[PDB]
């Protein structure tokens, strides 16, 4: 009954950390999926990218996508902003 | 200065999550050597597949890793023993 992913008019996405990495990849039109299945959700993917629990504002750029941490909770990354470039 | 790894007489290790996976691998005599510059805390995040809670454990390759604490930035202290 709740929102996992939303896209603004300007094309930016706000996505929940528990979205599957395949769904994130599909929506962002970029294959983020690990061959060896080390991560399964967008939050898991980012935790793997950082190798620690990031703060708000930290970002990773992957193949021209910027992933900005918006919130983090006790069990996963929370809200992630994603935009190109 | 601050202690990154401690062993007890019964063979169990208490390690900081920031400890390198290289050092952990060496101390535990187990090839966890993860992406190699990885840390123990980073390794355990992807083993669990979420940020775990105090008292959770996971068994990987004949080693039991128990989360003792977790802070804002990484897994805090980890307790490791065999089998």
């Amino acid at each position: 009954e709740k929102v996992v992913a939303e896209q603004q008019a300007d094309g930016t996405w706000l996505m929940d950390g528990w979205i599957s990495i395949r769904k994130a990849s599909n929506l962002l039109e970029h294959d983020l999926v690990d061959e060896a299945e080390r991560y399964s959700t967008l939050g898991g993917y980012l935790l793997w990218q950082f190798g620690y629990i990031p703060a708000a504002g930290e970002q990773i750029t992957v193949d021209g996508l910027i992933f900005e941490i918006v919130s983090v909770n006790k069990h996963n990354i929370g809200k992630v902003r994603v935009h190109r470039t």
